[PDB]
């Protein structure tokens, strides 16, 4: 191709000159050079000064070629076919060029066009590299390698889907040959390339998974770190996938890992580390690490200490890497934690005793990390060593440097509810307090733990906290105008679940007084399109549940925000769909918030709010997003159904109509949250509507059972399931009560195990009545419903005596002899629990 000596000694003094050092210089030169793109023989230009301009220096060679790629990433839908076809022709030719800088940059373009341009369109690329594969020369050979690697990288799936007809057939063995190859770069680029296709489990390598595994351990001992990585990828990856083929070699590997945990090489060990958590998994570690246990633990916590380099970085949003070593190490050690529960404090109890009181600090902060990290798992066998080293832990919320207490806090939380269910004058309120202190602590990073663990405090203190109330929100509410980004979304937390723990007790004055104003002040400085709403209208939604009718002089302005952000981002929704190209695709949790903010001032105000939902298109408008496709704008307004139900049902009536079919449609349990909420939606609507319910049983009924009595169904869901039922069968007896056989099993099952309140006290009353219209459904599983009827208590004078009429005619009905045989079954808390409060 011509080079038009015109427009050669146009650019390269333009390239000369885009390297000069000054700023100034350097953009005016490489923007009005980039926009010398209106060319479509500009990219022609690009090529010829790094693969032919020869008499040009090294540099500013690649940098030409090197720009190419770029006016690759944009500006490739405007490439002429004769460019680009050139470009290609060059590159896969002068894919090993003598000079180490400029074989490089070759390589990235390819890598760049096989993803930009696709790969199917280059359909010659990857047979002649997998051919330029077994060419004597080096640099062509790891210049191939070296493409054929970040290319496999990036098209994995691609690769393996039809649009290249999978050539991965041919490339697999290829790949896994080069795995004995003398030089040590290329050995790794290999590793590299048969490794994307461990997880999506290949069939094109499935095929040689015995010589890929034979292949790898032929490699276990090999010096070059760059290589030992990838054996380990592959040697963790495998353990998710085929680890059959590992369960005989898997003691020599437990035993490479572990010691690869501590290689030279910070990669090798982290790497090796994530071995630790993906073995942890299926149940076989119980029967095989038991024994690794004491030599494995410390290699692990003598990791969890802060790195050198860690501290300086600390002590922007100033952080270290998201994933660490550190990291990984007290991951596992979790995980582990919960493997073997108690079973576990003599292999590390130890180390903390020697770590956990040390003088250098750096010692300390990991003994705490470590405390906390075991927590959950250990609990039971940690309790002894707790009554004392907890008042150590409120100490250490002191330790002048700034990493220690931030820790502490964390590890404290960790070990949150032993503390609630010690008298507090001993251990919550010192904690209480010395958080609070910690919540306003000068360093940033010591408030973002404190604050948090104080959010988890406070939900294990539920109304343990009502006493020193006026305390936390004074110091909470500074908090709130000193805190910036994060840190305010913790405080948001911290408030909403003060609000949702101690509930009514927050509704005296004085506390609004104090609460309101920096809230209602942050509402006010916001708008309808920012969306730092969220965590604010989430936060509100607590507080107006908790300040049941102090709420009175806000919820004006607030239902009527709400009822607004919803009409609009609805509105967007169809539009979006009407005009992709002109309405900008609206963001949900806008309507989401507004609502979950709506059913919290429709659960604190209930009857009062009966005017802002009539004066209002509300109702219409969850008609709406009932049927929007995100899950959660489903279940947040169904939510909303119930509790608008609960308040001023009379203004539902009329469209419950078309209601009940939406909700039948949304009850399944793929999506729990969404389920759940639909679920008690009806439970509080029938109760509401009486036989009306008439005609709607017969579509969810029968649904509701399926789920009560299916595998690994959640118990909030199963909860809710079982309570509904007994009130669709409370006010439609001779509807529910012919089915009573099924779920009289689950029902109590899940029944048993909750607090006596009302929603239970309705839902008992339900089988009550289907069983005085239908008594045979019971006899057959009696006993469940005895072990269900002993689940309560304290109850309601005439339902204890709608239980004891039962059961006295059951006895009746069946034989005092018989009734004998039948009673010899149940555990003693509830044969004379029973025989106690009803009487034999």
């Amino acid at each position: 191709w011509k080079p038009d000596e015109q427009g050669l000694q146009q650019i390269l003094q333009l390239l000369k000159e885009s390297q000069s050092p000054d700023t100034t210089i350097q953009r005016t030169v490489q923007q009005k050079l980039e926009q010398l793109n209106q060319y479509p023989d500009f990219n022609n230009y690009l090529i010829f000064v790094l693969t032919k301009l020869k008499s040009e220096d090294e540099p500013t060679r690649s940098l030409s070629g090197l720009i190419l790629k770029n006016n690759v990433k944009a500006h490739f839908q405007n490439f002429p076919n004769g460019v680009t076809d050139f470009i290609k022709s060059e590159c896969l030719n002068n894919i090993g060029d003598s000079s180490p800088l400029i074989r490089a940059t070759v390589g990235i373009l390819i890598t760049t066009i096989a993803s930009k341009g696709e790969l199917q369109n280059w359909p010659d690329l990857l047979p002649k590299l997998c051919s330029l594969l077994d060419s004597e020369d080096y640099n062509t050979c790891e210049g191939a390698f070296g493409a054929l690697q970040k290319i496999c990288e990036d098209s994995a799936e691609i690769l393996d889907s039809d649009v290249l007809d999978r050539p991965l057939n041919i490339m697999i063995p290829k790949f896994l040959q080069f795995f004995k190859h003398s030089s040590p770069k290329i050995r790794s680029h290999a590793v590299a390339c048969v490794n994307q296709f461990i997880i999506s489990r290949t069939q094109a390598l499935m095929l040689h998974i015995d010589s890929f595994i034979e292949n790898l351990f032929a490699l276990a001992g090999d010096e070059e770190p760059e290589v030992r990585k990838n054996v380990c990828r592959a040697l963790v990856m495998l353990l998710e996938v085929r680890m059959d083929r590992l369960l005989p070699h898997m003691h020599n590997i437990v035993e490479y890992m572990l010691q690869r945990t501590q290689d030279q090489d910070e990669n090798v060990a982290l790497e090796a580390c994530e071995f630790w958590l993906t073995l942890a998994e299926q149940p076989i570690c119980k029967d095989v690490l038991v024994r690794h246990l004491p030599k494995l633990i410390p290699v692990l916590v003598n990791g969890m200490k802060y790195s050198d380099i860690d501290i300086i970085l600390l002590k922007d949003d100033d952080t270290i890497s998201d994933w660490n070593l550190r990291k990984c190490s007290a991951a596992a050690l979790d995980v582990l934690a919960n493997v073997y529960r108690d079973e576990l404090l003599p292999h590390i109890l130890p180390l903390l005793k020697e770590l956990l009181f040390h003088h250098e600090w750096v010692v300390k902060e990991s003994g705490i990390l470590v405390l906390g990290a075991i927590a959950e798992g250990c609990m039971q066998g940690m309790i002894p060593y707790l009554p004392e080293l907890i008042p150590h832990l409120i100490q250490c919320l002191s330790d002048k440097k700034a990493l220690v207490r931030s820790i502490t806090c964390w590890t404290l939380s960790r070990y949150a509810h032993w503390v609630v269910s010690q008298p507090p004058d001993t251990y919550l309120k010192p904690l209480m307090t010395e958080l609070l202190k910690r919540i306003l602590d000068s360093n940033k990073r010591v408030q973002e733990a404190a604050c948090s663990a104080f959010a988890t405090l406070e939900e294990e203190a539920c109304t343990e906290l009502v006493p020193y109330l006026a305390y936390i929100l004074d110091t909470l509410v500074f908090a709130f105008s000193k805190y910036q980004h994060k840190n305010l979304l913790i405080l948001y937390d911290a408030i909403g679940t003060l609000a949702d723990s101690v509930g009514h007790h927050l509704n005296k004055p004085e506390y609004i007084q104090m609460l309101m104003p920096p809230l209602i002040q942050k509402w006010n400085m916001l708008k309808d399109e920012d969306k730092d709403l969220f965590p604010l209208l989430e936060c509100l939604s607590s507080v107006a549940t908790a300040l049941q009718s102090g709420f009175l002089p806000y919820c004006e302005p607030v239902y009527q925000r709400c009822v607004n952000l919803v009409q609009k981002t609805l509105a967007q929704a169809m539009l979006n769909n009407a005009q992709p190209d002109q309405y900008e695709a609206p963001d949900k949790d806008f309507m989401i918030v507004a609502l979950d903010l709506l059913s919290g001032l429709a659960e604190g105000l209930g009857g009062n709010i009966e005017q802002l939902v009539a004066r209002s298109n509300i109702l219409t408008l969850m008609y709406q997003c009932m049927q929007d496709k995100m899950p959660e704008v489903r279940q947040s307004s169904f939510a909303l159904l119930g509790d608008l139900t609960k308040a001023c049902f009379q203004h539902v009536k009329p469209c419950i109509a078309d209601f009940m079919p939406i909700l039948g449609t949304n009850l399944n349990p793929e999506f729990i949250s969404v389920c759940n909420n639909a679920t008690w939606a009806i439970g509080e609507i029938s109760i509401q509507m009486g036989i009306e319910m008439q005609p709607y049983i017969p579509m969810v009924l029968h649904q509701l059972v399926e789920i009560i009595n299916r595998p690994n169904t959640p118990k909030t869901l199963l909860e809710n399931t079982a309570i509904t039922i007994g009130r669709l069968g409370y006010v439609c007896p001779q509807e529910v009560a012919p089915m009573l056989q099924q779920f009289i099993r689950p029902w109590c099952t899940s029944l048993r195990n909750i607090r006596d309140n009302e929603e239970k006290d309705s839902a008992f009353r339900g089988i009550c009545t289907m069983i005085s219209v239908n008594p045979s459904g019971v006899i057959q599983d009696f006993i469940f419903f005895c072990d269900a009827v002993a689940s309560w208590i304290n109850p309601k004078d005439d339902l204890r005596d709608m239980f004891c009429k039962i059961l006295h005619g059951f006895k009746n009905q069946v034989g005092d002899e018989n009734w004998r045989r039948f009673s010899d079954q149940f555990p003693l808390p509830l044969k004379e629990r029973l025989a106690a409060f009803y009487g034999v």
